[PDB]
């Protein structure tokens, strides 16, 4: 077998634990699920985890170009944010959210659709599953240096091995910093990082690894405003610089973070294993801001305030599980019994304040100009419990079909305590999620599947009558075949969905300051997505996406709702990676990508269109070991996002637009010992 969790080669990963919270083919798997493997991350160079999400089917790729905070994307339509798994433990606060230096990662899962079968409360959207790199068993030393564009210039590292004879001890060291700006003035994207780890197995029975990290980076300011009247549509004044810096220069906008964790498997026997997952992280972000409230009536100059924030939330999660393989009949039996608790603290606080007007077309900034953030508005601190069990049997029909069954309990609570005028509130609530599923897997590869899987996620705080919110739920059905080729190292997937999200927050008719749960969010569609890695060292990619989304503010099947706003009717993308491998030039490597996104709506109202948009990725690459062989290991790449440097928005609003990613630049010098 290869690890469903451990280093690989090729873009084609064959198993996955994320599917099942087992070691299961990907063709066991009765869901629809991406793997991006660390290979194809390195062969794009890819920096952010959001990133690298960019080339897979039914997954987008919101976070924008000038604020940078989180790696905020979208799974069939829905923010994954409460859908985000760092070693299948989620590590987030209502507020407090992280952000994973895709360094750190040996590989990505994505679970397309609603898990909450297995990891609790979650966005209908998916799970992205950060998979942290983990102690390698045989010696392996990295060292790059790279620049680039916008004065970029990072520090990077990565050793691993045994520290014994037997392999009784492994380390692993990795670390990065960056110096960068970014296409806008004023804005940073720097980071440090350092992970270390350790995995100590005495035999082949327990094998316990140990977690821990820091995290300290740097970015931009949130809510960007860049108007629309400009951009997007016409303003008397003329067009907009699309990359104007309209917040006030040298704000505190950055972010720690740090976790310590462990996972521990051990076997008992031939049928019996126990599991055992958790880390404590911490996560401390701050942000200085005067951000741009609206437009003055002479379409020209930008009214704003002054806000600082500092939220600060520390997570506990914890993930026991046990499982049996036994067989009754010649039909291979998996049963899996588990339980999950998180408890969570969140420490926020908000102060508002004055802020100089100024200027789209000239702007000025300057000190000695106003900017006061302190009347306090908010303050909070804000304590989760959540606990789950979990079960779920799969059957294996004498070789061929794929039965699976499972479900969940879950209990939410969340203790929210006001400090500005010392009341405490409390919710408490409760789902029963399930997933049912159908695999047969054929001998020319081929293997359709059908399921059935709901989800759902709190809605926290009290409405206008004084009431809690009630969870918002989702159920999903999924036709779907997917694919091995005779015997070549590639996957395809083809997946037919039919998604939906109950009790969506609407805005009451009777009282004008009421939400009610009234909402339906209902999303159909087809996703194609295979990956290669070839014969001769060329490696590929495609995902296709066709996306049917209709809001439904209240059920009325004689309606026709309209599509949501920024969500594409049609997203497709390419990749070829290509190493040449003898000959003159021996070594040398090229590698390109096309990337689509389809027209969107900005208005809730569907009549105003925001333009489709394609771009070109490029790289070149050569490993010198040929031309200079004592320089053998050394690698110098060079990557272009955007390559033709198209100017594009990456959402409308009405009021405003968001900057696309202009051309961007990674040169790097690897090596390798």
């Amino acid at each position: 077998p290869d690890s469903a969790t451990g280093p690989q080669a090729g873009y084609v990963a064959k198993r996955s634990l994320s599917g099942t919270k087992t070691d299961a083919s990907l063709s066991e798997i009765p869901q629809s699920i991406s793997v991006i493997t660390r290979d194809q991350m390195d062969a794009q160079q890819v920096q952010s985890v959001n990133e690298a999400l960019r080339y897979t089917a039914g997954v987008q790729a919101n976070t924008t170009a000038a604020s940078q905070r989180f790696d905020t994307l979208s799974i069939r339509g829905f923010d994954v944010t409460t859908g985000m798994l760092r070693d299948g433990l989620k590590g987030n606060t209502a507020q407090a959210w992280p952000k994973v230096e895709a360094y750190g990662l040996e590989r990505i899962d994505v679970l397309k659709g609603p898990a909450s079968v297995l990891f609790g409360q979650n966005s209908p959207g998916g799970v992205v599953n950060q998979i942290s790199k983990r102690p390698l068993d045989k010696p392996f030393h990295e060292v790059q240096i790279q620049g680039g564009s916008f004065d970029r210039a990072q520090g990077q590292f990565d050793f691993s091995g045994p520290l014994d004879d037997e392999g009784q001890f492994l380390y692993r060291l990795v670390g990065l910093e960056r110096d960068s700006g970014t296409q806008f003035d004023h804005i940073k994207d720097d980071k440090q990082y350092f992970a270390p780890s350790f995995t100590w197995k005495p035999n082949d029975d327990t094998s316990l690894t140990l977690l821990a990290d820091y995290t300290q980076d740097t970015f931009g300011a949130p809510r960007v405003f860049l108007p629309a009247q400009g951009t997007l549509l016409g303003n008397p004044n003329g067009k907009v610089r699309h990359n104007v810096f309209l917040d006030e220069p040298g704000l505190d906008n950055d972010r720690t973070q740090y976790s310590l964790g462990y996972l521990l498997e051990h076997r008992l026997n031939d049928v019996w294993s126990l599991n055992s997952s958790a880390r404590y992280g911490h996560v401390n972000l701050l942000t200085n801001t005067a951000s741009g409230m609206s437009l003055a009536p002479d379409l020209r100059t930008l009214n704003r305030a002054a806000y600082r924030f500092r939220i600060v939330g520390d997570t506990y999660s914890l993930d026991n599980n046990a499982q049996a393989r036994w067989n009754l009949g010649s039909t291979q039996m998996v049963s899996l019994l588990g339980i999950d608790y998180r408890r969570t603290r969140e420490d926020y606080y908000l102060r508002g304040g004055s802020a100089s007007p100024i200027d789209i077309y000239n702007p000025v900034h300057h000190h000695h100009g106003v900017f006061d953030p302190s009347t306090p508005f908010t303050n909070t601190v804000q304590r989760a419990d959540q606990v789950g069990v979990y079960a779920q049997q799969q059957f294996t029909f004498d070789e061929h079909w794929v039965l699976t069954v499972g479900g969940r309990q879950d209990r939410s609570s969340a203790r929210t305590d006001n400090r500005m005028n010392d009341s405490g509130s409390k919710q408490d609530d409760e789902k029963f999620t399930y997933r049912t599923g159908l695999v047969y897997l054929a001998d020319n590869g081929l293997a359709p599947y059908i399921s059935y899987s709901t989800s759902f996620d709190p809605v926290l705080g009290t409405n206008f009558y004084g009431t809690p919110y009630k969870p918002t739920s989702a159920k999903q059905s999924e036709v779907g075949v997917k694919y091995q080729p005779p015997g070549i190292d590639s996957y395809i997937t083809l997946s037919l969905f039919d998604l939906t999200q109950e009790n969506v927050l609407t805005t009451d008719p009777a009282q004008r300051l009421n939400k009610i749960q009234t909402g339906e969010i209902n999303v159909r569609g087809i996703e194609l997505e295979g990956k290669a890695s070839l014969a001769r060292g060329l490696d590929l990619l495609a995902a296709l996406t066709y996306n049917d989304a209709e809001v439904s503010k209240s059920n009325n099947p004689l309606e026709k709702g309209k599509r949501p706003t920024d969500t594409p009717e049609k997203m497709a993308s390419l990749w070829a990676d290509y190493t040449l491998p003898e000959g003159p030039l021996s070594g040398l490597g090229f590698g390109a990508g096309v990337r689509y996104i389809g027209s969107t709506e900005a208005d809730a109202a569907n009549t105003q269109r925001v333009p489709s948009y394609t771009l070109l990725d490029a790289a070149v690459h050569y490993d010198f070991d040929k031309l200079i062989p004592a320089a053998k290991g050394l690698r110098l790449a060079v990557n272009a996002t955007n390559l033709t440097d198209k100017h594009y928005y990456e959402g409308c609003s009405l009021t405003n637009c968001s900057a696309g990613y202009d051309r961007s630049v990674i040169a790097s010098l690897r090596y390798r010992w």
